């Protein structure tokens, strides 16, 4: 079998739906005069354009078999997050938002699963709507990276974390809001240069701040895109930690121990680097994603693992047997 | 032979010395009561510590000894760039601090190679003084990677480096300047995640910009510890390019054939990135570099390059060829 585990869907949101909550900031879907074709829009003006797989469950069942894709974990687009709301709107947002994904799933449960969105700017109501979406049918959560100059080392965020960690509940760490100022104006280089060094900084901040010796060993957590950068970069972490008193501060064992304590998935769209990631952070935690239905996805889902020349036993475990026991997929 | 291409000087520059350019940001030496230890020192704040390799080259040989380090090219510590500077008194400091750079290396010139800074705030004023440098002894320039929110693509950037190129002056180019606002304030963040996010945002920049479609062949130009995070990064690259025509816009090939380009060194601490760097880059693109003497380069100078299982002839190129074409050294 072959799960993907790392994909997005937009719901069918009205304008006046999303204006209800914010006629200038809710995201809203307008599936355009051809029908093929959609903004998500933002008010009235248009935030970026996509296409039908992205809302359409049917539609994405079929390309799902074309492709050989057996199970698909799919969550909100970051545009949907909200985490500069004011919270108790964003609490609301993401109960519409977590209900419209198990709305999604259910045209095929047993093929499309969701994982939900949290209002992190509150951790009270994050907990809560964490619980509240998992015990109606999510099989975990997807947060950004950070919030706002709050890295995943703010106690608040490491508090949410834990809160997962204790209950059971699955975490997918999506880069979004990327750093860079006014630089990487074109080009898409925010998704080239920023996305993979955000989900670096999320990786290190868990680690060089010791979060990992407090959050428990029960925590499943993964990050999108390989991890971005960090398993290239990691020996010059473990150098750094060797030799500045600054680095080991909050770090007791070498940076690189601590890959035993997450996941990744295997999107880095490169044969050599793939043999990289698995090395780095085992067969057992490298997990198939795609990042359908997005252009920076991969098209043929599957073929840089199908066509490596990785062990077969490996090649099953990213393939399928990882997300299987990551997520409680059957 | 053995020749360590990336490592920093500073120079013995007074209090009263610096504040003849500014009291306030002309940075200087302070080689404090024991003496083995300094402050690169800003007013009279302090800025960073450093030691005794960074300023004196009697006891840089010995240890360059000790480490088997037959041929070391230095250049300035960043902090001495000076780019924000008004561009008459940059242009005055860099000549000045290159000057200072000849009678490092005059202790010992078969030895000690070493790399100019420019005014890069001021075009003609960079192109003058990277002329008048190489023609007193330097072997190339060494630029940081962007001048504030312009970055490689710019045109006045591109032109510095065509001037380069066209008068076969080789270019080291540093990361500098780091991105990031007010996140990454713990555990040298801003090295292990900014730093080779700086470098690959500035390889990406002439790559995606076409820059290489106008510069010259002739130009040789390196990048920092090993292109940062450039070469894992690279079939991310790729793929976004076949499948989002704004990335295509002014990039006419895949962005990995535009390797064959340039340079990078070896400093990525880790043999299987080492391997993957060689990979992608090709062994005749990879030298040897240290970032000596500071704590995140390499203690053992060459080791991981030595230790490696590259062949004989690869190890002979990184760890000498190379460097020796690149910037003739005999
Ligand atoms: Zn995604
Ligand atoms: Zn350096």
């Amino acid at each position: 079998p072959r799960i993907d585990m790392h994909s997005h869907f937009f719901p069918r949101i009205s304008e006046q739906e999303a204006a209800k909550f914010d006629a200038n900031h809710a995201p809203w879907l307008q599936v355009s005069a051809k029908g093929d074709t959609g903004s998500i829009m933002m008010g009235k003006n248009n935030f970026r354009p996509v296409y039908q797989a992205l809302w359409d469950p049917a539609f994405r069942i079929e390309e799902m078999d074309a492709q050989g894709v057996d199970v698909q974990v799919t969550c909100a687009t970051p545009v949907m997050f909200g985490y500069t709301w004011e919270a108790n709107k964003a609490a609301q947002w993401a109960e519409r938002m977590n209900d419209f994904a198990l709305e999604f799933a259910a045209h095929n449960p047993q093929r499309i699963k969701v994982l939900a969105q949290v209002p992190l700017q509150d951790l009270d109501l994050a907990c809560k709507e964490a619980s509240r979406a998992v015990a109606a049918g999510h099989l975990g959560i997807q947060i950004g990276n950070h919030l706002g100059d709050k890295d995943l080392d703010d106690a608040t965020l490491e508090a949410f974390l834990t809160h997962c960690a204790n209950e059971d509940i699955p975490i997918l760490v999506h880069p979004w809001d990327m750093m860079g100022g006014q630089r990487m104006k074109k080009w898409m280089l925010p998704w080239l240069v920023a996305m993979p060094a955000e989900t670096q900084l999320a990786i290190l901040s868990l680690i060089l701040s010791g979060a990992f010796e407090r959050i428990p060993k029960s925590l499943k957590i993964c990050f999108g895109h390989g991890g971005g950068s960090f398993a290239f970069l990691l020996g010059r972490v473990d150098n750094a930690w060797r030799h500045r008193d600054i680095v080991r501060e909050d770090c007791p064992r070498p940076p690189s121990e601590y890959v035993d304590r997450f996941f990744v998935d295997s999107a880095v769209f490169n044969p050599g680097a793939l043999e990289l990631l698995v090395s780095v952070m085992g067969e057992d935690r490298v997990m198939l994603g795609s990042d359908y239905p997005f252009p920076l996805g991969e098209q043929k889902i599957g073929g840089l693992v199908l066509s490596s020349n990785l062990g077969e036993s490996a090649k099953d475990k990213i393939i399928s047997g990882n997300a299987s026991k990551f997520f409680n997929i059957n």
